[PDB]
């Protein structure tokens, strides 16, 4: 009898040790677009050296032109409108803002902020229902109140910033709709493999999407969580494509590389090591899920299948 | 018809524009004693160049040996115990911790903190009662919660610091009593001349003091408010000493110089200029009060007398 199976390591951490303490600035709004903006129509580029991949390898692009997905970091409302305009030039279908952030976030006087706790785990352990309620209450409590908004600097602690008496509060859902995008929230915890709950929710959403739906995924930095769901989407929609091809191409259009690589962390980041290893294993397990459940149309939910086919470290 | 008389300029400022936003670290606890520690028995040092005083002038020390006052910046509990032990060597009377801070403050896990708003004006406009109620409520609410405690750095904004889940909360009164000192609170606003009610309260307290009472005054930095009350006490207890001598000597033992001098602030601090000028004029006016009302035993208080004898720019 194991306490936490592979893929749920984060359940072992104590939420009370990472509670929120400051309104973190999610984007300074200086660039026209959010960071790490990329689409499945982009050309592939050389791999990042840290992943020790074969730069000579040419990944298949099979299914990429019809994939219709994109990813990015968090954004200001003006940056999201620029994203929506860009994406509109590529499709006539609905464009979804797929918010993968479990952390409570929103917009204060138009400024994208989030309630940051150590490791960005201020909502760790909360059901999506509880995380969204925390977010609604906090945002609403900010209205007409003085707040401190700051970017993280030295050692993931506030550095500089600004103080203001808030005159307007908006949720990301409102900002997405204002940019002409549909909204869908998946409360995934920063830095770790999405939970069975996160993924079951994504799969049910994916099933009823119109054929021409375009999914724009984003988290805070636009790397970990964003690439995980872009990869899952690529596997679901292009099941005949090899694992290697999916991983290389999602990485080479500008995302994270989710295959085995020499994991190296600074000493103060050594806690990330097992989460990176867990993600590598789970990516493989999700691919296996896709290959073994597509013939009957995924009658068996990911959470259920995963409990009867546990992943191995 | 004047809206705010000289000595009450601060009443024109809007409290809602300086609300508290962070638990400021009041002292890092690295030294054995708080900063700017000084007593009336100390030797006079050369004057600070910024006041453009006469370095060859030797102020009379008449009455300094019997004055029995001291001053300093904020402190950790251990630092206050060191102060008390040091002061006990000089007297056998009660030793008072005279807390001049209007800003809400206290101790979290033994760490001296204050609820800081711009210009340290988070309690601006509150009566002493409201200021102390906010204080008790914010301290208590921190118990068993996660707080961010940081020192201010560039631009008076948080820089680094720490995050912790509080296990212990104490008011300064408790900390003073644990150090064996009596406690007296005067809620004076940082950076400005103490109000007529702050001073009436102090003079009423002063009259009740036994002859051998020792007063340890302090604020946040241990300069502005601390020296103002030290000067007032010196004038009250040594009414025959000239104004020039009181001002030079309180300065030369390590305090602020409260006489006329060429004021020069950095551009970001230009708002301080009129408050400095105001203090120079009020200092003289308080000296006149003492000189005109000591002979009859202060039958009329400072606030009433000031109203009849308004100071002028
Ligand atoms: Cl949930």
């Amino acid at each position: 009898t194991v306490t936490e199976p592979v893929g749920s390591y984060a359940r072992a951490e104590r939420p009370q040790d990472f509670e929120g303490f400051v309104w973190r600035l999610d984007n300074d709004g200086k660039e026209a677009l959010p960071r790490n903006f990329r689409t499945s129509a982009d050309a592939l580029r050389a791999p990042e050296k840290k992943f020790h991949l074969d730069a000579a390898y040419v990944p298949s692009r099979e299914g990429m032109d019809a994939l219709h997905i994109s990813g990015s970091s968090a954004f200001t409302p003006a940056q999201l409108k620029n994203v929506a305009a860009k994406l509109r030039e590529k499709t006539a279908g609905p464009i979804y803002d797929v918010d993968l952030r479990q952390e409570s976030h929103g917009y204060l006087d138009g400024i994208p902020v989030s309630w940051y706790g150590e490791r960005d785990w201020a909502n760790l352990g909360k059901s999506q229902h509880e995380a969204l309620a925390d977010e609604r209450h906090r945002l609403h409590a900010a209205l007409h109140k003085t707040v401190y908004i700051a970017p993280l600097g030295k050692h993931k602690l506030p550095e500089g910033g600004e103080v203001r008496r808030v005159q307007k509060v908006q949720t990301e859902q409102e900002v997405a709709e204002a940019a002409g995008m549909r909204y869908f929230r998946i409360a995934a915890t920063d830095h770790v493999w999405p939970t069975p709950e996160n993924i079951d929710r994504f799969l049910a959403f994916y099933r009823t999407l119109p054929q021409d739906a375009w999914l724009h995924f984003h988290c805070e930095a636009g790397v970990g969580r964003t690439t995980a769901f872009m990869v899952m989407t690529d596997m679901l929609k292009n099941p005949s494509v090899s694992l290697k091809d999916i991983l290389y191409r999602q990485h080479e259009i500008g995302g994270f590389y989710y295959g085995e690589f020499p994991i190296k962390t600074k000493d103060k980041d050594s806690w990330k090591t097992k989460y990176y290893r867990e993600k590598i294993v789970m990516i493989e397990q999700f691919y296996r899920y896709v290959q073994e459940n597509r013939a009957d149309g995924y009658q068996t939910p990911w959470s259920v299948w995963l409990k009867s086919h546990p992943a191995k470290a």
